[PDB]
């Protein structure tokens, strides 16, 4: 699905770096000329003299109106994200310390009831769990004797 046409292919082959020559993109020299002549205040009937140009030429030269589309430092923006501190995880830990009988998912509400954090920002039940274990867990192992096979049942008879 081609979402509208685009300017495929180059604009021929620009020479580039024509220092006040020709085919010169964002020629800072132009900005500098206009700024200079504007400073001492060269009237249009005298721009014509200095550059040896007409009057329509003078209009284009003096009146750049954003020099090859530049000289305009500005761009509008803004944002409003739902940010909060990770320290709320520590507060779950503390509320475990204050009230250990209340479970992970109970202490999740202990914050909201008091009005400490927002319903979004309150940390995951699965995350707060990882703190609890360092205080109160049992090691995940139970070694014992096992795998002890054997045999011995062989007989013979004769007259």
């Amino acid at each position: 699905m081609p979402h509208n046409s685009i300017r495929s292919g180059h604009g021929g082959l620009n020479q580039l770096g024509g220092a006040f020559v020709n085919g010169r993109p964002l020629p800072e020299v132009v900005r500098q000329r206009i700024v200079d002549l504007a400073h001492q205040g060269v009237r249009p009937c005298d721009i014509s003299r200095q550059l040896r140009v007409s009057h329509g030429c003078v209009s284009k030269i003096l009146g750049r109106y954003y020099e090859t589309g530049s000289i305009r430092p500005g761009v509008i923006g803004g944002s409003k994200p739902k940010v909060a501190t990770p320290k709320v995880v520590e507060k779950i830990g503390d509320y475990k310390r204050q009230n250990p009988t209340m479970f992970a998912w109970e202490i999740r509400d202990r914050l909201l009831a008091e009005g400490v954090c927002d319903n979004d920002t309150v940390p995951s039940v699965s995350s707060i769990n990882r703190i609890i274990r360092t205080k109160v867990q049992q090691p995940f192992n139970l070694p014992m004797d096992s795998g002890a096979p054997g045999g011995g049942s062989h007989h013979h008879h004769h007259h």
